[PDB]
C-alpha cells in the first residue's frame, strides 16, 4: 500500500556503511540511493518481503564508534539528523541480520514499533535474538560463528 515510514539511515553492508533512503510498506522493507541534489529517492538497492522478517530489536551499540555513530550526551537540527546515526537496530530475515543506524532514539523506536506491527502475523517469529552485532565472523554476544545461529538471548 502507501509508505508507512521513509527515513535516511546508515546501513552496514554484507561483510562498510552506506547512507540510504529506507521505505516501509505492509508488503516490503526496501532501501534506495538518496538523490540529495533533486531531493528524491534514487535507484532501489534491495527489498525484504515483510513475511520473511523473523525479528526486529535494538542492537547493543559499538564500543568505539566513529564520530558519525557516537551517541550524544542525553537531552531537530538539520545537519546532525543527516550526519550522525548512533542508534542501531537489527532486522533479522532468511539472509541473516541487517544492521540499520537511526539518527535519533525516537526515529529508531518509530521504526521498531511499525516493523513489529507489520510482522506481527508472520509464521517464523523467533523467541531468541542476538543483542550484540555479528562482527569479524562471530556474534559478539555468544561467539557463535554462523550468522543464522539461533539467538543466544531470550526476548522478554
Ligand atoms: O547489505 C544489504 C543492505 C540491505 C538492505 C535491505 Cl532492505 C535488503 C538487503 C540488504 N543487503
Ligand atoms: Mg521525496
Ligand atoms: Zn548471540
Amino acid at each position: 500500500a502507501a509508505v508507512i515510514l521513509e527515513s535516511i539511515f546508515l546501513k552496514r553492508s554484507q561483510q562498510n556503511f552506506k547512507k540510504c533512503l529506507f521505505l516501509l510498506t505492509v508488503h516490503k522493507l526496501s532501501y534506495y540511493e538518496y538523490d540529495f541534489e533533486r531531493g528524491r529517492r534514487g535507484s532501489k538497492k534491495g527489498s525484504i518481503d515483510v513475511e520473511k522478517i523473523t525479528c526486529v530489536e535494538t542492537v547493543v551499540p559499538e564500543k568505539n564508534p566513529p564520530p558519525e555513530r557516537q551517541i550524544p550526551r542525553r537531552g531537530m537540527e538539520q545537519i546532525s539528523i543527516i550526519e550522525r546515526f548512533p542508534y542501531p537496530f537489527q532486522v533479522v530475515y532468511d539472509e541473516g541480520p541487517l544492521y540499520v543506524f537511526s539518527p535519533t532514539e525516537e526515529l529508531r523506536k518509530r521504526w521498531i514499533h511499525q516493523l513489529k506491527n507489520v510482522i506481527r502475523y508472520n509464521s517464523d517469529l523467533v523467541q531468541k535474538y542476538h543483542p550484540c552485532f555479528w562482527i569479524d565472523g562471530q556474534y559478539l554476544c555468544c561467539s557463535q560463528t554462523a550468522k543464522n545461529a539461533m539467538g543466544c538471548q531470550i526476548l522478554e
